[PDB]
């Protein structure tokens, strides 16, 4: 109803005491000698956690502008952490760095505007110059290398990670599954992995890795909108007569369609998942007559003339395993026979050979790469349950962490890089006075994450911030061990992708932050 509308300081002011509560809360579990935060729980046993994501999640501030501005900078954090995998902490701190200075520098009178365009020139040198700096990892050793540094300097983790990365190729689909035994063996499956998330976030049964989890389900898959339920009602009875899980792959599903799926999985009659089938076009056509190849089950489409109605449970493909993150889906060992499989490939590369253009020839390459790569699955195992489900999130954290390094890079770990490119642009210049107020605003924020885990470890921040200035190269400084050296060789590893990320969002929240002149929220 009504509302409330703060115009020019007093809103800055709002958001700069939000994300400097944010700040507070996060930031003190940044570096090894990360500060224990508690965060209550409505049962009553409090949970002490180390690591800023959860903490991140569990903020949200009482008045409402500096819960919206808190709010702002925990959805680019989590945007980052997205992305990356990692670096929501370290892009935390560096958006509130730019913010309060930003805001220091607009009070004095500089123009909004013009520190926007200082920070984006100094974000995309400190980008260019992170590219320069990256250590590429593609060899084998070196993948090995940063999957165990990754995993709590564990061997066998990497040594996983590397032979993995080996058989189903450096960009192919790596999954982590519990094995049964003390043995850990590897093999790879024919399945898919198709980057469209899940339609709510109700579908999640495995919240610890915010992930969705099917065993054994079945692959029901439309080519058409679904809306209605009438059109599902037999298909999801005969599946719970079956009793195996149910997955949804259409174009959409969504109205009342969606709502009685969501409240049916809520009360666990029958467990469904429903993601929007990939791509759009022609080429989602393609691709879920692909998926049917694969799964060895039916497209049902409107264009045919049959329709849901009819749809019986052998129609409809299944699978052994799904996994269905906030962003992609991985079918796991489709049950199908190689002969259709191998079928596809080759009518794919005929249609490759008899292509008109370099982007549909492209595109028909990704398709029959992802057809053709198969997914690896790492079925980690220990002496007990609890060492393997432990060692489980090791090997999916290393797995994250490897992916992002082999995508992009290595860089020197523990806010060196950042500090490193810092000091390489110092001698960026903008067109206006106001534009070079904002790239120092940028470096300054640049260089604070170092000074931010060396506090939490104790010492000095300025001395060893000057220190690590002074050198050159990856050289740095570790608090894990409090010393001086060379970082990629002592062993603290950050992906270039990470920091990469964490900057640019960043830098991208905070930009918002300085022009934001106007708030539109509810009344208290």
């Amino acid at each position: 109803a009504a509302k409330d509308v703060k115009f020019g300081n007093d809103a800055r002011v709002k958001m700069l005491r939000g994300v400097n509560v944010l700040a507070d809360a996060v930031k003190v579990t940044l570096g090894p000698k990360g500060r224990n935060v508690v965060l209550d729980k409505s049962f009553g046993a409090p949970t002490i956690t180390k690591d800023g994501v959860s903490v991140a999640r569990e903020i949200e501030l009482e008045d409402k502008f500096e819960n919206m501005g808190a709010q702002m900078v925990k959805e680019v954090a989590s945007k980052a952490n997205d992305a990356a995998g990692d670096g929501t902490t370290t892009a935390t701190v560096l958006a509130q760095a730019i913010i309060t200075e930003g805001l220091k520098a607009v009070a004095a009178g500089m123009n909004p505007m013009d520190l926007k365009r200082g920070i984006d020139k100094a974000v995309t040198a400190a980008v260019e110059e992170l590219k320069a700096l990256s250590v590429p990892c593609s060899d084998s050793k070196a993948i090995a290398q940063v999957g165990t540094i990754s995993a709590n300097s564990d061997e066998t983790v990497g040594k996983l990670i590397a032979e993995a990365m080996d058989k189903v190729g450096k960009e192919g689909v790596i999954t982590v599954e519990d094995g049964t035994g003390l043995q850990d063996e590897l093999d790879v499956v024919e399945g898919m992995q198709f980057d469209r998330g899940y339609l709510s976030p109700y579908f999640i049964n495995k919240p610890e890795t915010g992930a969705v989890e099917l065993e054994s389900p079945f692959i029901l898959l439309a080519d058409k909108k679904i809306s209605n339920i009438r059109e599902m009602l037999p298909v999801l009875e005969a599946v719970a007569k079956a009793g195996k899980p149910l997955l949804i792959i259409a174009e959409d599903v969504e109205g009342e369609a969606l709502a009685t799926l969501v409240v049916n999985t809520m009360r666990g009659i029958v467990k469904v998942a429903a993601v929007k089938a990939p791509g759009f076009g022609d080429r989602r056509k393609a691709m879920l007559q692909d998926i049917a190849t694969l799964t060895g089950g039916t497209v049902i489409s409107e264009e045919i003339g049959m329709e849901l109605e009819k749809a019986t449970l052998e129609d409809l493909g299944q699978a052994k395993r799904v996994v269905i993150n906030k962003d992609t889906t991985t079918i796991i060992d489709g049950v199908g026979e190689e002969a259709a499989i191998q079928g596809r490939v080759a009518q794919i590369r005929q249609q490759i050979e008899e292509a008109t253009s370099d982007y549909d020839r492209e595109k028909l390459q990704e398709r029959v790469a992802k057809l053709a790569g198969g997914v690896a699955v790492i079925k980690v195992g220990a002496a007990t349950e609890v060492e393997m489900k432990e060692k489980k999130a090791r090997v999916e954290d290393a797995l994250h962490a490897t992916r992002a390094a082999v995508e992009e890079g290595v860089v020197a770990g523990g806010g060196v890089a950042l500090i490193r490119v810092a000091s390489k642009l110092a001698d960026l210049r903008g067109q206006n006075e106001d534009q070079n107020v904002g790239i120092k605003v940028a470096l300054r924020a640049m260089e604070a994450p170092l000074r931010q885990i060396v506090l939490n470890c104790g010492e000095e921040p300025s001395v060893v911030a000057n220190t690590v200035k002074g050198g050159d190269g990856n050289y740095g400084y570790n608090a894990a061990t409090e010393e001086y050296g060379n970082m990629i060789d002592m062993g603290i590893l950050d992906p270039t992708k990470v920091t990469r990320s964490a900057l640019q969002y960043a830098a991208s929240v905070a930009g918002l932050m300085i022009t934001t002149e106007c708030m539109v929220t509810d009344l208290p």
